[PDB]
């Protein structure tokens, strides 16, 4: 049954599967998009980070008044780069292609993982996995200013087999041509190899031929059960205990996530990725183009999952020993079986669905958000997102300095309790003390108890509830969430992920917390993004009943086998990989941006990334607190464009498209299952 | 005649006129703001450097640290200010271009001139003794997508436009060569208030179509007929302040900090009557957008009041209607027939003015507020705005178009701190301060000069050696080039022209940080700074103690008889001063430059600070605040103007990357005038 492995060859080369591993396409490496100033990127363990034609501009941008536009702004393409040695000046056309990473895209009978040293070891693969390759830690990037991303350490894609302190090349959609830019900053896990546990970290500056040796080595694991693995924290200085049915692979500490260049990049606490063997307050150092590497030089910061451990009382940051008191401690944990949380939006713990088995229950966690560097956020249908204690203060930050505190604008969020009577109403306005944990929403963690446990989301884009597929069991109904902005940070459910599908509607379905254990709900300037209907567009905002009109529904199936889209990239609606079956077919939606700070993306293997209807708006703007809806100019969609008529490395021609023209110029898709 | 200078803009194809019996010095295109390497640095309409002589969609060069600059190779954008033309269906391109770029004109004018806002739609009137130049509609901010924009201040002439469009600028792609509108763009503007009592809930709204321009604030732009140099006061307190002895009342107001539009923090210089509005609301302004429909309140926009000391509920619910007045500080706005100064001692020492000059109020040393993933407002440290009377961990309170405010969790404050002589050079000691706070902050004291009105102006050696004022001018203080903090992940700048980028005593360090629960932190999360570097060759790793000294750049204010600009080429060439205007220096025209993170920043193209002595493709330094060391990363970049001279101006750039050896022979060269 298809587990999907993504390969990046780093080079001109097409790389290969393992005998026995049926490849599914082959393509070019893509990294991440730069789309009206919003960066939105693919995971490079994903198939999504496989992409079977190349074009600098690969993407349509579409705007509130039925009008797209085609290469007609500044938009950006990232692309994983090979070892050719750096031009001095843009290259164009075919020269292109000696400088885009290729990919292969393979189907592997078990579970795939990175495994990381934080140290100059290759780090052995758990008992009963096997390995596939070895590589380096390769944890962030950015391109300018804190343009950029990173990887999740549990993925393939943060284990690179070629380390390169420029891995990626920067593509100016319009212009057509591609090249490496002095900002270009790649970040890497440090090698930690004797350093002394939670002293200052000893900045380095390191240079050519010895780079390689400071940095953290990985490798990637498949399970000989298909193996399926998740991270339990204990949000104590106790190590937690892998819950029954379930074995221990490694014990570590709580990552959340590191600000780099001032972004924030979390690791999802479900995952793998933010459970580490070896603390410190800087896991890993920036390299240039130069060959230069600094570690702690400069002023980068680590974001951990703290204990209930009081600040002193003279609010001095925390800094030696002492720091092992304030870090929460983990576990990653194997199954056979698949792990989901589950959100009741309510004071009821929801149960876990037939055939399910309760691990643990807790409280839904939403986000994360700091100054001036975004946030970092859960996956609503991770484990991660279902802390067993609730904390105001869940994260604190950590510096190059060597120390960590809390500091005032770190804020959490939290999922709401939403009564069934008061979807629709205007949120009420409230401060609460952060003990009153009634107010904060439910969640369970189940395993599946022969099926693994997949679960498929659909978006009806209507009123109407929709259906699951015949033969697929239908866990819950809900409404279809894209992101919500908290704090001025957009925090995105994928739209294949359960996570989107909430089932309860609030124009504000978190309250914030922090500091001075203080929780606060409807109290600032938030605001909720959701995914819309056909209905007609109305002339000014709309309210409490009214909404939901407005908002596209959704349904959450359990599924025998494994769930992926593919796109064209043409106006023909792709095949599914042999094998696999047709669910639904759409149109190929990649990424979004609204007013401010807002955006998002699909995974371009999830069915998220597959809409069976085309809107050039296809999501709403909620005002949190005022309890009204509305559609913006502000607001953009981007969908994979058709490039039938082109070359892989011709230039983009600009094109204006209006009205019915829209449609046939968008890239379809299928949503196929094993 | 002491050369001040006034701008307008046609928002036409027609260059502009001046007035009566002023000058004519330039005419050239309306420049609104460039976007280089993701950052938006922005153009006071109101003042000279937003009139261009010469257009290009990309007037730019970008250089970087290792040996190579490079033009029209990456996404970078130009903004201008656009005409009555009908919106094309594409992008434009080449001589087509024309007809959609608004013109200008820079004039000497005899007097100060101001714009003063109604908040109504009554055409305000000029105060008394002043004349109207044109009266238009009050202009705030503007994006052009996400949070990238800017905005106007409410003093300035720039936030009076004579036409109201709901897309007043046009956005060019740099290398393509082409300009358009995009459905993002978006304009705010002052709101009309008349029907509205001040501490009641903004009544929201949309309009449409031909109803928009009755709900905009009106405007005239005034002239002085003692030339009426102009400042703010602000009381911190619920009490209206007075006008210093000398000075005299023009109005009163309420203490505007700033305004966040689009996630996009714009403050108002707290020295500027921008921050002092007549009329106080939640929300001062509407959004509208290219369809001709404006929305008031409907989404989640923000303002910033400078704020009382009244205690927050106990129960730290927002506070809302006629509860806010409590909160909110009290204004005047104040002309005097000089011109007025903020000196910092960076010590518990109360300042001098300098010889010539009279006190006015003394205070504490206030730099910037930052607010969370939106950016800060920041004072110019010259500013009367840099020195409040009170110092207070939370000085200005958020308020929303809901029509509530709170003090929030992210809003911090930062001050300059005390920095002794022997602390120049050495590591910040952390410190985090419960009590006892006026020990670390840094006193300041507001000077008007007693005719010469009070000229100031900066000179930076790029060097280890203190530079020398021109003859005739007083030197006031010398000190370290300061380009830019960098403090909760938001970089405050001070113009290289401006006194307040010269600061007496150097640290990696010169803020401290303030927050809720009345805590202070010196030296305790991952803030830093950036300086003017030196001639010294670029180091192998970064500097400490002994060693960073000759990487600062030095600075001296001087005082001058008459007002003093930069002239720009935009060729190899020297440019001629303006006729009346005699040369000072000379060099190469720096706009601005961008760094790790969010860092980044520019010069007004009229400041002495856009035209730097030395061309250096890395002009600043980094200094790691907490660590106290400094260094040169990848990461920096600077933008110069570009040599136009075999360019025509709708042409379209042609990318280039150009190598050490011949860098300099691409950028723009400039020459700093002082009239007569
Ligand atoms: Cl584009
Ligand atoms: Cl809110
Ligand atoms: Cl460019
Ligand atoms: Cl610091
Ligand atoms: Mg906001
Ligand atoms: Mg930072």
């Amino acid at each position: 049954t298809g587990i999907l492995i993504t390969r990046h060859s780093q080079s001109e080369t097409v790389p290969a599967c393992s005998a026995g591993h049926t490849e599914l396409w082959t393509g070019y490496s893509l990294l991440y998009v730069d789309g009206n100033d919003y960066a939105h990127n693919q995971d490079l363990g994903s198939p999504g980070s496989c992409v079977p034609r190349f074009s600098t501009l690969p993407v349509l941008s579409c705007g509130q008044n039925n009008v797209c536009n085609y290469a007609s702004r500044n938009d950006k393409t990232f692309w994983l780069t090979t070892n050719a040695a750096i031009p001095m000046m843009p290259v164009e056309n075919i020269e292109i292609r000696q400088y885009i990473s290729r990919c292969v895209v393979c189907e592997a009978p078990a579970n795939v993982i990175a495994v990381h040293s934080q140290t100059i070891e290759v780090p052995d693969c758990p008992n009963g996995w096997e390995g596939l390759w070895i590589g380096y830690s390769f944890l962030m990037h950015t391109a300018v200013g804190n343009g950029g991303g990173g990887q999740a350490l549990q993925s393939p894609g943060s284990c690179l087999e070629d380390f390169r302190a420029t891995p990626f090349i920067e593509c100016n959609g319009a212009k057509g041509t591609c090249h490496f830019y002095e900002t270009m900053t790649s970040f890497w896990m440090y090698n930690l190899e004797s350093s002394q546990p939670f002293e200052r970290p000893q900045q380095q500056t390191i240079k050519a031929g010895e780079r390689q040796s400071h940095v953290s080595r990985c490798q990637v694991c498949m399970k000989n059960s298909r193996g399926f693995i998740f991270a339990r924290h204990s949000q104590s200085v106790h190590v937690p205990q892998c819950p029954a049915n379930t074995n221990l692979l490694w014990e570590g500490y709580s990552l959340s996530g590191n600000v780099a260049a001032s972004r924030a990049v979390g690791q999802d606490l479900g995952q793998s990725g933010s459970c580490m063997m070896r603390f410190t307050t800087m896991p890993y150092m920036l390299c240039d183009i130069t060959n230069v590497c600094h570690f702690a030089q400069n002023n980068d910061d680590s974001l951990w999952l703290s204990t209930a451990e009081p600040m002193p009382m003279t609010m001095t940051p925390i800094q030696g020993r002492d720091l092992m008191k304030y870090i929460s401690r983990c576990v990653v944990c194997e199954t056979t079986t698949r792990i989901i949380a589950l959100h009741s939006q309510s004071m009821s713990i929801p149960d876990c669905p037939g055939g399910w088995e309760e691990m643990w229950t807790g409280y839904s966690y939403f986000m994360s958000t700091l100054d001036n560097v975004g946030g970092v956020g859960q996956n609503l249908v991770s484990p991660g997102s279902c802390l067993e204690e609730f904390r105001a203060q869940p994260v604190i930050e950590c510096h190059g300095h060597g120390r960590c505190n809390y500091y005032d604008a770190l804020a959490s969020f939290w999922l709401t309790v939403i009564e069934e009577q008061d979807q629709f109403v205007q949120p009420r306005q409230q401060t609460l003390k952060a003990d009153f944990t009634s107010k904060i929403s439910r969640c369970t963690v189940c395993r599946r108890r022969y099926l693994t446990g997949i679960l498929i989301t659909r978006h009806s884009q209507s009123e109407t509830v929709p259906a699951c597929s015949a033969g697929h069991t239908e866990l819950w109904t809900g409404y279809s969430l894209l992101y919500v902005d908290g704090n001025d940070y957009a925090h995105n459910q994928d739209l294949g992920s359960p996570g989107s599908c909430v089932p309860r509607f609030s124009t504000l379905p978190v309250l914030s917390c922090g500091q001075n254990n203080v929780c606060n709900y409807a109290s600032r300037n938030d605001k909720t993004f959701w995914l819309t209907t056909n209905a007609a567009i109305p002339m000014m905002p709309v309210e409490n009943i009214e909404i939901r009109q407005y908002i596209s529904r959704c349904v959450v199936c359990e599924a025998p086998a494994n769930v992926i889209a593919v796109h064209s990239q043409t106006i023909e609606v792709p095949d599914c990989p042999n094998g696999w079956e047709g669910l639904w077919i759409g149109y190929s939606f990649l990424m979004h941006t609204a007013v401010g700070n807002g955006g998002g993306g699909q995974a371009l293997q999830s069915p998220g990334s597959c809409l069976e209807d085309f809107r050039a708006t296809p999501f709403i703007e909620c005002n949190g607190a005022k309890g009204t809806c509305h559609f913006y100019e502000t607001m953009t969609s981007f969908w994979m464009y058709n490039l039938e008529s082109s070359q892989p490395f011709e230039r983009p021609q600009q094109q204006t498209i209006k009205a019915g023209e829209r449609q046939s110029h968008v890239s379809r898709c299928q949503v196929c299952m094993k």
